[PDB]
């Protein structure tokens, strides 16, 4: 029980690899705050609790700053200070560079990107005042490139960037601040493919098969725990030794 | 003349980087349209006809489609295919992650970020038809973190993001998409800094001064070449040693 | 109890870091042969045993083939086949590029490059077959360069490009092979060097002080578990956010 | 001619990459020391003659020091100071990890890595007197790791860390270290091998083609230049975008 007597907020947490992270923090004896814009969030938290957990649905657009103070104020009031922020939640609208609209651009950026940001800002003004904190974003293994996603990409590359520096503002405070890049994992988004597409994908894993939810959420717990307390602005690679 | 019969782009090219960029493509015989947001561009550009190169200011603000369509139009109008496109304009509203504004987080972006996205864009279009091209951003040291730019790493990270991506899609068709990551470089930017400041980053850079704007367009005067037609998706550092 | 059942090899484990990762591992139920050069090996196994852990000091210089060879024929024989190895063992002898004698190259090479080659050699003949499996090689900040460490970082850079390589040919047969990065850990090779330079040292480091053994030894910990089945070929910085 | 007046030493110059970086670099105007252990060294310095550059062959094993000094004061007495050294000598002796020979791991240690140190410290002893110098190591895209190449990965993962080393170092001193990584160049070695083999992996090439040696050469004399000189401890690659 790593996490017992802590409290995570977890974006994007309704579904897929967040409803994963969220899992594995509750078996570790975390409360968790389900954040998404999705009311689907509350069977998840519900799903959670019947499993034994604390957990707490909170509606929540992270692209909008206002929402984003309503969660983390209501997310201490229920369940006390946030120990630990998971910056999960995030979308795609690819196209090719000379395809892409400004509409896809702008709205990949202000979830993947801007989001995140507002969220680590939450975070980091409470955090630097306790003097203790955990946040982990969920990159991409696409930030250094892949085919039809300048925004996606664009995106994930930033949030890497943020963290590396929100780790120099705030490591002296006893916070770390790390991100996971998760490879090809198997969610409802890579399910939806034709079974000939899978396969090559599979094939550009050395490991040989897809990860899952929970091997993306069994990394975040460790970072989460005290024994990865000198761990700081890291990307780790979850994704069986893949190079996208 | 490694650049003769080239037409190039320099985004931000009124001063600093940007100018030096345009010196030495002019230098090696390119055609250079100075696209930038301030009027002092057309000084800039005169001062390279009055070395004997062929030049011309195009008033244009990065961050806005609209002109940067307009931007590309004239300039081949004037000049004919754009072969080179270097997107050197950039800002800075620093700021620590605990106190940044929403509005100094949404400028940053949408000029380092969106803006060389909107230019990369229009270069891509014409490029990939043509069968040849060269895209050269400039990105920048802080990409891998730096305190108190939360906003401008994440914009110069989803820069080199990008400049990823665009390698693989483009690559094929004959062009090639690159990135340098100026280290500290002598400019008005830079100048504009208390000198107990100015002092500290020279002890970090390893040759023991600052750069000048001519070394980064030295470094981009070859990627343009085609003896660089090999180089593809790189992020080139030009800082005299500098590990920020 | 994550490593109940199983057995690790750890070289240079009679002191500091090694030392610190065969805690870890025999605090969540690891049988941990300590594999060390010096005697001192059976006084840190006798501690394990105190404790109440199953260990064994095997005598081994990692440099020699047949010493090698030796280890994991005693260690299987007496714990049973080996799931978890662990290549800590490592030297230096520093010196400026322009003075670094042939011998001092030699031997750092020998211990750090080859020594880990042989280790991770007899781990793999033995891991394919079995279809299970873990490496983790414990490199060095020092892999991208470091003043006075030409052999040193030759030798920690090489541990790295060997990690991935190995990652590559051994994932498919559920194997994974990893890097661990110490910053700057606080041990008897650390302690030791003149009072001014660790200063010098410290302020380098975000977090603020330097590290302990059991930081590293959380994170190979991790890493052995099944939890991290999915990461492979990774390098991972323990050094509280410092950027050599 | 940005090269005239300035002699070079490039290692394995008699045939392939290395013949064709001294092609370009006598392009270039500079004096050409041929440095290779085959006599065919002198038929390629013969051929740099015959096109009207000045050229010298010597016969040396940049694994021996004794013959790497006599290299060194022998190219000084013939064209006076060495401004550029090329270490681009080395081998393969491939083998899976479970079963490469120690005899094949020394060599290829030996050569690439330890050959590549000898050279760099003649250079840096003369260098660091100067005040002026460039030294550009030749590694390879299997730096991050390859199927089959546990000895070469480290050796070239190897020369990246001195090189980075190095800059540290000299960078002071106004000496450039730097490092070229050849994609998928056409040469002897590559050339060998089934000709289904060689388009498989052109399709992992997003350029499209495999390079020559001229391209690795053109980079290399960039580097070599007045124009590079802010650039230190870089690691270029020169494969068309490809992801190794
Ligand atoms: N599917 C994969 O294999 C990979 C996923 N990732 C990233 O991991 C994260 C999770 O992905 P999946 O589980 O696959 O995606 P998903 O689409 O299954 O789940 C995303 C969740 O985030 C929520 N969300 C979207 N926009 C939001 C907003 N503005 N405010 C609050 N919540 C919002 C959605 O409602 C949803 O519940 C994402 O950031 C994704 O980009 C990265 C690499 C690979
Ligand atoms: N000076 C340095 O040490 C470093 C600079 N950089 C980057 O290099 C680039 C140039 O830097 P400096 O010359 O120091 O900057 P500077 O501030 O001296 O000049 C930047 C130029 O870009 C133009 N510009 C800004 N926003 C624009 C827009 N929206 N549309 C069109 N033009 C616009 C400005 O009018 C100005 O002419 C920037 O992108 C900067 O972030 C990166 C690393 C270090
Ligand atoms: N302490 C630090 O801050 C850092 C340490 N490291 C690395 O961590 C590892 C452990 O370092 P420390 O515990 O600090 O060093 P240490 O010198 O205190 O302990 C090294 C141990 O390894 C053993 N060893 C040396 N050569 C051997 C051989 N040929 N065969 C078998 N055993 C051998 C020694 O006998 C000793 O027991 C080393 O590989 C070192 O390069 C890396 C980065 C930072
Ligand atoms: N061919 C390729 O695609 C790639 C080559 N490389 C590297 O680039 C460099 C050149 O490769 P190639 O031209 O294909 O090699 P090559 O095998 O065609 O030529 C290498 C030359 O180095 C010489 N040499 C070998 N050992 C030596 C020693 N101990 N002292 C002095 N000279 C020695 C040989 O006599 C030969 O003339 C090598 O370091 C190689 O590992 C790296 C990646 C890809």
């Amino acid at each position: 029980m790593a996490l017992a007597s802590k409290t995570a907020i977890v974006t994007g947490a309704a579904r897929g690899i967040g409803f994963g992270i969220a899992q594995v923090l509750a078996r570790e004896g975390a409360r968790v705050i389900i954040a998404d814009r999705d009311a689907h969030g509350e069977a998840a938290a519900a799903s959670l609790r019947e499993s034994g957990a604390q957990a707490l649905f909170i509606s929540c657009n992270i692209a909008e700053k206002t929402q984003v103070e309503a969660l983390f104020s209501q997310a201490e009031e229920a369940f006390g200070p946030v120990d630990i922020l998971v910056n999960n939640a995030g979308i795609n609208r690819d196209a090719m560079l000379h395809k892409l609209t400004e509409a896809d651009w702008d709205t990949v950026i202000d979830v993947n990107l801007k989001g995140t940001f507002l969220c680590m800002q939450q975070a980091a003004i409470r955090m630097r005042e306790r003097g203790a904190g955990r946040i982990i974003n969920i990159a991409s293994a696409s930030w250094l490139g892949n085919v039809g996603q300048t925004n996606y990409s664009a995106s994930k590359a930033g949030v890497v960037g943020m963290t590396k520096t929100a780790c120099r503002e705030l490591a002296k405070k006893g916070v770390t601040v790390n991100a996971i890049c998760p490879g090809f994992i198997d969610t409802d988004m890579t399910r939806g493919v034709p079974e000939n597409v899978w396969q090559i994908m599979i094939s550009k894993i050395p490991a040989g098969y897809a990860g899952e939810a929970k091997d993306v959420g069994e990394c975040v717990a460790f970072l989460a725990s005290d024994g990865a307390r000198y761990i700081n602005g890291e990307v780790i690679n979850v994704g069986g030794g893949m190079v996208l």
